[PDB]
């Protein structure tokens, strides 16, 4: 098919600063240069200009409101866009408060849609379950539609419409969830595989459930949002909020390639990827590599190697 | 349930000092308020003091055998108490040589205990097979009723008497075995799972098989001896005696919350912590982290996350 | 049974010169000792004296061809030796192209026998299809019969005759095969298990695969040609041609416990450890550790222990 790059330096979404420089490493890796080199026709649509919205104080415990609610806004026009050009949309992010914009933009086209979240954590707190208050661990509550009505008037997110059923995500790689996260996954029955069920099962059987749970009725648009976190530290350390224990590069690589194998991926996401706060030159490199290996998977590079419809010999 | 807390800063059971620091570096890494933090009910009866015995020479190649005896008779009496007051004795240690107290003083209460050894290592030597003299690698032979009668009088030890049977114990994760362990591990018949096991089956099988072999017949109380050199020291470096290869943080997580599901954890041990080999500060607190990691999971803590019987929408 | 220890001081396949001090390291880890330590009956037949090619200059892109072309003449010359002497032929290399000669050397005694290839490549780029013109990347293409034909007359392997069919050998551990190497994979039929199956099926189905899929049919003599950046460079990072996402320590061992307790490992190689390319000393000794471990697992060290056939109580 094609793809349809778009850069979402957004950082409000979280406390620390560097995420915004998320597309620029990454594209620095050479990854439009790499994509190009497989067999991908790759359209960018350059970096989003996310206007400053100087006036923006809390509502209640939730920080900068309105400059998440206005960056997820643009960004859902954007993906909607290249979607309706018939591109696979990836988003270079960006902190993962972004996902409401992305996923919103990708059910405009496509309202059948099925989304494989990669994460630490379930991004579900609500405006009243969040501790912090910050954005980017609140994405989910917004996009499902079982919990319309358990949503406040948030300033920034009037243009929100819950585009998600519990039933049409599937997470992959917990081992941080909040008490109050943990009550609404049990609750609204949602499908997670923490890494208790990863240790048990193995990511070929997560993978082959995975794609079952959501393509058993029928085959369906499937969007993919991939937070660096999801990995563990020793591969990916320059985010900002990682945890031990997290999946390896290797299950990393698997997750895309059996992704990419269906040929079904709509929608990308690589969020939370901060330049700032590796420990040393090396810590970043080996994130934005990581990264970025990630995302040709998710494009047809296989680990087995590849080759054209030609005789080599 | 509750839990019962009590330290053993004791190290003679080999020859480096510093593992009697453990009770202290657990502590300090604030986990009787991690554990007081779920819900739990923690009573500390406190750090044993361990009577200084200044006249113990070697009976023939074993050292120390009068401290080590004394030691684990305290801890033995010490353990029993904590039973008999319906709570789960955590043992901090401390070098491993006290599981012969530790099991002894349990079995005293629940004689039909079963027990699950993780470790690198068997310490199954009898005083006439050892080599290096060192108790922490004799417990097991102390304690077994098929090799009472090929235990010698060591001074020190006229109190213990052979509480379990062969069939009553798994290992799990051994990678360093000596050849008279082996001969004892296959003459007795003695169920294992070394990391060979742990790598054809997955550990999600190999939790699923120590549990069923240990409560197949019956449901009984479970003893949990944990070495923290059972897992790889890229996790666990501040201990005596590493071995690479060892388990990874994921999979002593997942042993520990299979543990905590059965529901029967009765009795446990976190040995081998020595804050005087961690070769860098980080060594130290990586190995902390890890081993108050385990021993939280083993009282509920799950990666998927936890929540409070309440509705918190 | 007894071992033939052969060392093959010979870097001419690849660039990086530092890789002919293979033998040297490896024997100065104390393998020979280690070896005889274990019921091991072994015999060096010493390092051999590597003839110096000055006027050798490429065949088109090829580089060293004369040199490589002898170098694997002699060795092969040196393993059927052995073979005809009783014993398990174990090549110390030197870069991977010395396996031309020894799979050469080790079929004109047993030309049945059956190869597993631990690799990151797949090494079977032909003159024509390789685009490095380095030999340690073609030695399979020289081996096999189906390729005969698609081979030139490249100065220095007049002497060669493929000796292996296509569905005579087994890939592990692939991550990093050219177009045309994949082109070749698929056409030919060969078995393979690349990273991603290792991820899907685990090493233990892998194993229990690959050697049915070699001793279905019948029992024959097994060729272990392992290459150290096989494994993770975490692992062994002091070799020519790292590549990220290995197998671990564990599965290294696995693989290799496996074929020794099929009791029909007939030939090993060990290629492609670089003591001069270990950023740092520990590096050095940790590639040649792992490489030592990896061979005395070939010959019988088990991690569960091992004794000899007497009453140890
Ligand atoms: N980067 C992320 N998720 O990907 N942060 C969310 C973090 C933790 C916590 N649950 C919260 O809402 O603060
Ligand atoms: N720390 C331990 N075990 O946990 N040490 C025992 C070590 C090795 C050897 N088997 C011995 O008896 O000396
Ligand atoms: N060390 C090895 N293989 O083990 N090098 C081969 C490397 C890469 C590439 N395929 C080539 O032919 O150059
Ligand atoms: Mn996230
Ligand atoms: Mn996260
Ligand atoms: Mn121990
Ligand atoms: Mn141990
Ligand atoms: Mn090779
Ligand atoms: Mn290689």
């Amino acid at each position: 098919r094609t793809i349809g790059i778009i850069g979402a330096p957004f950082s409000k979404g979280q406390p620390r600063g560097g995420v915004e420089e998320g597309p620029t490493v990454l594209r620095k890796a050479g990854l439009l240069e790499k994509l190009k080199e497989q067999e991908c026709d790759v359209k960018d649509y350059g970096d989003l200009p996310f206007a400053d919205i100087p006036n923006d104080s809390p509502f209640q415990i939730v920080k900068n409101p309105r400059s998440v609610g206005k960056a997820s806004e643009q960004l859902a026009g954007k993906v909607a866009e290249v979607k309706k050009n018939g591109r696979i949309s990836l988003v270079l992010g960006g902190d993962h408060s972004l996902a409401i914009g992305s996923i919103s933009g990708h059910a405009r086209v496509h309202p059948d849609l099925g989304v494989i979240w990669v994460d630490a954590h379930t991004d579900i707190n609500t405006p009243l379950t969040t501790t912090s208050g910050n954005l980017h661990g609140q994405p989910v509550s917004f996009l499902l539609k079982e919990l319309k009505g358990k949503i406040p008037d948030v300033p920034g997110f009037s243009w929100v419409t819950p585009c998600i059923s519990a039933k049409d995500i599937v997470y992959i790689g917990l081992r941080d969830v909040d008490p109050g996260e943990h009550y609404i996954l049990k609750t609204l029955g949602i499908k997670y595989f923490s890494m208790t069920e990863v240790d048990r099962l193995g990511i070929g059987k997560v993978m082959e459930e995975t794609l079952s749970y959501l393509l058993g009725r029928k085959k369906r648009p499937i969007h993919l949002s991939f937070d660096v976190d999801g990995l563990d530290p020793s591969f990916t350390p320059a985010t900002g909020t990682p945890v031990v224990g997290g999946l390896t590069y290797r299950e990393g690589l698997y997750i895309t390639e059996e992704i990419y194998k269906t040929g079904l991926l709509s929608g990308l996401d690589i969020m939370e990827v901060n330049p700032s706060l590796g420990k040393t030159p090396e810590e970043v490199t080996r994130t934005v590599n990581t990264a970025v290996a990630i995302t040709l998977a998710c494009f047809g590079l296989a680990r087995e190697g590849n080759h054209k419809p030609i005789d080599y010999l």
